[PDB]
């Protein structure tokens, strides 16, 4: 099943 998808946009690329 899936971990944990989590919000981390690395804006900065």
């Amino acid at each position: 099943i899936l971990p944990w998808k989590w919000p981390w946009w690395p804006w900065r690329r």
